[PDB]
C-alpha cells in the first residue's frame, strides 16, 4: 500500500496544513492506506473555530474533486500520528523562528524527526513490508533518509502549476524533489530526440486552458505568497522586495505593472507601482511585454504564451526557459506538459501510481496521461494527434 | 546485475584511488558487472610505470583477498567510463583545490556530474533495467539523486573498521552513507531489545581477533592520541572541522606532553618529529591503545579498539560506531557493540557476494542478517550471539 506523509508541524500558523491531500486522498481510496500524519488532521472537522477553512468551501471541494470524509471513509486506513513536542523543540533549534524551522525540516536532515519515523514505523510489526512507496507533499530529507535505510522509494506530489478553472487540473510527481531539486530537467534530455512538436507554445497553451482566454506595461511582475515553500527554501534568497528591487534597476515606475499573490497576506500601497487588478493571472500577463518571477507558476503561464520570462528562482519548469531555440522550447514544453506533469487526479490513484512505481519509459507515460486527458504510435505522434483533434 | 561505482577523480593526486575494489570485484565476481568507473582502472594493471603500487603487493592481494585480473577476467563485464573534463571544470569551480573539490563530490550534489551519469546509463539500451542497485565505495548526492530518479537503490561499501591481520576482515554495507551519514545507529534503537548479550567485552573483541591481545603493559600514558590520514574522506568531510593539529591542541587543553602519547596513522605522508610529543612505535595499534588509560580520536578505526578494549574514549567526528561510546551503562555498550560487529559490520568477502548483496537488497530483519553473517564465519538473536562467542 501507500505510505502518505503529512506532516502537523504549523510553521505558518496553520493547524493541518495539508489537509486537502489528506481527504483527496481519502476520497480518491482504493485500497488502504497508512497516513503519517497529526492528530489535527482529524480532529478538524469538529474543531467549531475551524469550520471557515477553504478546504470545507464546497466551491473549493468541486475544483480539487474531493468531498468530506465520514466515520466510514477513515476506518479503512491507518494512522501514525507525529508527537507536537518535536516541534517545540524545533523551534528552539532554530531561534523560535518558524520560517528558519520549516527551511530546515524543507533542506535539512532532523535526526530527532528520523527517530520517531522509524519508531512510528516499527510500532506495528507488518507495517513496512505492506509498504511499496512513501509520498510526501513537500521534500524532507529526515523521511528520505529513513527511507533509503528501508529501501522504499519517495514520491514527492503536489498540486501542479496549472490548475482548475483556467486550466485541466494537473499535478508534481517527482521521486527526487518537489519544486525544488526536481528530476524534470534530466527525464528530458534523456528522451528528448523522442519529441518533435508541430506546435507553437501558445498551441499547448490552449490544449490546457479550459477558458475562452481573456483576449500595456513593458515589465510585468509576479509577486507570491511570501512565507510559500518556493520563496523559502528554493528561491535563490530572492524575495517579493528583493524581486521588485531588480525589476527596478531595469525598469522606470511607469513601465512596471505589478500583480500580487491573491493568497497573500500583504498587498500594495497604490501610491508607488501600477498595480494589476485582473481577475486572472492571464489576462495580467497578456498586458505584459517581458514578465519576471521567482519561481511562480505564473511563470509557466507566461513562457506557454510567448512572454520573454525571467525566472530567478529554483523550479521544475525553468529548463524549457534556458533554451535557445523556438523550436527547441516547444518540445522541452511538451515534455513537461505531457509527461512530466500529471493530470491531477491520478496521483491520488493507486493504480497509476503502481504504474509509475516501475518506473515505465516516457513513451508510455505520455501515452497514460493522453489516454486521461482524452476521456472524451510514436510519442510525437500520440501529442501532434491529441493537439489536432484538440 | 551490479552497478559498481569507482570514480577516476585524483583529488588525492593518485590515479584510479579504488583500484583495489575494482579487483575485488572482479575476482569474486559471479556474474557481469556494471562498472562505472575510468580507463585508468583499465590500463594500470599493464602501466608498468605502476608496479610500485601496494595494490600489486603480493601481501596486500593475500590480505584483501583478491588476485590480478586478466584480459578474459575483464571481459566478463560492461564498462562505462568518466571523462577528466568535468574534473578540471570541478577543481576551478572550488579555487583549484583538489581537497575542497573531494569535499563537494562527497556532501553536494553536481548537476555536470549527474548529467554525465545519466547519459552513460542511457548510452547502451538495456543497461537500467538490468541493475539490481548502485554499489559506491563513498557518498556521492549526485550518484544518489541519479538512483533516486531511476529508483535505484545505493550501497554504501567500504573496508570496515576491523582488518586482517589483526582482526577477521569486516567490511561496510549501508543504505544511507558510509562513515557519514550512517545508518547503524537507526538500525540498533529498531532492534535494541533483541540484543541481552550475556558475555563480556572481552568475549566480543576476541571472536574478532586472529591473534592473542597484548598482555600488561608495563608503565601507562594517561592520554593516547590517534592521528589519521589527512586527506582521508573521513578527515575531510566527516571530520566536524577537526584535524590531526586540533586533535593534538583539544588533547594538549586537558593533559601536560609528559602524558600524552601520540601515534601517528602509518599510512599518513607525515609524521610527527621526535622532541615535543612521546611517539608511539607499538607493533600495531593495539599495543598502542594497551598503553593508553583513555584514547582520543576525531573518527579512526582505532576508536573502536579502544571501545572494544573497554578503555574510556573520545570522539570528536562523525562515524558510525559513535553512538556506541554515547552510551552510559557497560552493558548496554556491551550490547550495542554486538549490534554493530555481528549485524551492522559484514564479513568482507561477503560484501562482493552477488548473492549476499541480493539478499541484503530485499531488506531482511536483523536475526537474518546475524544468521548470514555467524555462519560465514563459522566457515534467538541473542542466543545465537551468544554460543558463537562460546
Ligand atoms: N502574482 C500571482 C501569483 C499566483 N496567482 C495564481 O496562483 C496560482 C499559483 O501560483 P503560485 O505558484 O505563484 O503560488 C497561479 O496559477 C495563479 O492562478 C495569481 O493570480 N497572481
Ligand atoms: N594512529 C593510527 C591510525 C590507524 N592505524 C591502523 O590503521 C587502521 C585503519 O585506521 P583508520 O580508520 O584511522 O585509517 C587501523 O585499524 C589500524 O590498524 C594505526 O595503526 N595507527
Amino acid at each position: 500500500g501507500l505510505a502518505v506523509f503529512l506532516p502537523p508541524y504549523p510553521f505558518r500558523g496553520l493547524k493541518a496544513p495539508y489537509l486537502w491531500m489528506f481527504y483527496k486522498y481519502l476520497h480518491c481510496a482504493t485500497d488502504s492506506i497508512l497516513f503519517i500524519t497529526g492528530e489535527d488532521y482529524l480532529s478538524v472537522t469538529d474543531d467549531e473555530a475551524q469550520r471557515a477553512r477553504w478546504e470545507f468551501d464546497p466551491a473549493s471541494m468541486a475544483s480539487l474533486g474531493y468531498e468530506l470524509p465520514n466515520a466510514q471513509s477513515m476506518a479503512c486506513h491507518e494512522y501514525l500520528t507525529l508527537d507536537n513536542a518535536f516541534y517545540e523543540t524545533l523551534l528552539s533549534r532554530h531561534h523560535h523562528d518558524p520560517i528558519k524551522s520549516f527551511s530546515a525540516f524543507l533542506t535539512e536532515r532532523i535526526p530527532d524527526l528520523e527517530t520517531e519515523l522509524h519508531a512510528l514505523l516499527d510500532s506495528k510489526k507488518g507495517i513496512i513490508d505492506q509498504i511499496d512507496t512513501f509520498i510526501s507533499i513537500c521534500n524532507c530529507p529526515s523521511l528520505e533518509h529513513v527511507a533509503r535505510t528501508l529501501g522504499k522509494e519517495v514520491m514527492h506530489i503536489e498540486i501542479g502549476p496549472l490548475r482548475a478553472p483556467m486550466y485541466r487540473n494537473t499535478a508534481y510527481l517527482d521521486f527526487a524533489g518537489v519544486n525544488g531539486g526536481t528530476e524534470a530537467s534530466a527525464r528530458y534530455e534523456k528522451c528528448q530526440a523522442e519529441f518533435d512538436i508541430k506546435a507553437s507554445l501558445g498551441d499547448l497553451h490552449n490544449y490546457f486552458l479550459e477558458v475562452l482566454p481573456p483576449a500595456h506595461s513593458a515589465a510585468g511582475v509576479v509577486l507570491q505568497v511570501e512565507d510559500d515553500s518556493n520563496l523559502i527554501a528554493y528561491n535563490h534568497d530572492f524575495t517579493n522586495i528583493s524581486l521588485l528591487s531588480y525589476v527596478r534597476q531595469r525598469y522606470e515606475k511607469e513601465d512596471i505593472l505589478v500583480r500580487a499573490h491573491p493568497g497573500s497576506l500583504f498587498r500594495l500601497r497604490d501610491d508607488v507601482f501600477t498595480i494589476d487588478d485582473s481577475a486572472n493571472s492571464l489576462a495580467f500577463i497578456n498586458q505584459c511585454n517581458e514578465v519576471f518571477t521567482i519561481n511562480s507558476s505564473v511563470g509557466l503561464e507566461a513562457i506557454l504564451t510567448g512572454k520573454k520570462t525571467t525566472v530567478l528562482g529554483d523550479c521544475s519548469y525553468a529548463f524549457i526557459n534556458e533554451l535557445a531555440g523556438a523550436s527547441a522550447t516547444v518540445n522541452a514544453a511538451a515534455f513537461y506538459l505531457f509527461s512530466y506533469l500529471v493530470p491531477f487526479d491520478l496521483v491520488f490513484n493507486q493504480e497509476y501510481l503502481k504504474f509509475r512505481l516501475g518506473h515505465p519509459e516516457e513513451r508510455e507515460i505520455v501515452g497514460k496521461h493522453i489516454e486521461f486527458y482524452s476521456a472524451d504510435h510514436s510519442l510525437s505522434s500520440l501529442i501532434n494527434e491529441a493537439i489536432s483533434l484538440e
